[PDB]
């Protein structure tokens, strides 16, 4: 089944501004969500954006049931241990500690050229490394995928799923090859983690389950 994710993609205040998200929502179509930006790597879409006080948040569903086996290999035979749990909570546990941020890409725009419906392409989930994008959040569900940013609006909340909840993308299934998905998901790890970990307190995103 389907699992949920949501972050801020941008803060108003900290390459985005008012002016330009407004002349970029709604979307012109749905966005796909993929894994680093490599197109036949999609699993995933964008639900909904809305344009929250503090800047641009979604809500995106991903459903590859392949997904969670290539996860499992990657991080390897020892990882759960003694703990008891359902393929799906095992996945939202893979995606949280290996896929923990996000990348919006935006059409780089001629000089001359105003921002518009077409500017968002997709938003990519981005494999923990090198360089870490902006904080997500994956749950069960959409409500317990938002449900750690406080600082969302109410306005925007129900906005958000209100529109998630008429998304014609909401029940898809995103079929990838082992092969396809083994490429995309190839101590950098550790010090990465503490740059994850102090994101996501700056941002407000507290838990014990799947965050910490």
């Amino acid at each position: 089944g389907p699992v949920y994710v949501s972050g801020y993609l941008a803060l108003y205040d900290r390459a985005l501004t008012r002016e330009i998200v407004a002349a970029a929502l709604p979307p012109a179509g749905p966005l796909p969500i993929n894994i680093d930006h490599r197109p036949r790597c999609d699993i995933g879409a964008v639900l909904a954006v809305v344009d929250d006080d503090r800047g641009p948040f979604f809500l995106g569903v991903v459903n590859c049931p392949q997904l969670g086996a290539v996860l499992a290999r990657a991080v390897g035979p020892d990882f759960f241990g003694d703990m008891r749990l359902s393929d799906e909570e095992r996945l939202l546990y893979l995606l949280s500690n290996y896929l923990p941020s996000a990348s919006l890409s935006s059409r780089r725009l001629a000089p001359g050229e105003a921002p518009d419906e077409t500017l968002f392409a997709h938003v990519a989930l981005c494999v923990i490394g090198r360089r870490v994008g902006t904080i997500v959040v994956y749950d069960a569900s959409p409500e317990a995928a938002v449900a750690p940013f406080r600082q969302l609006s109410a306005r925007a909340r129900s906005e958000l799923l209100a529109r998630a909840a008429e998304s014609p993308d909401r029940e898809r299934v995103w079929h990838m090859s082992e092969e396809a998905l083994t490429r995309a998901l190839l101590m950098l790890l550790r010090d990465r983690w503490e740059l994850v970990a102090a994101r996501r307190r700056e941002a407000g995103v507290r838990g014990h389950t799947y965050l910490q």
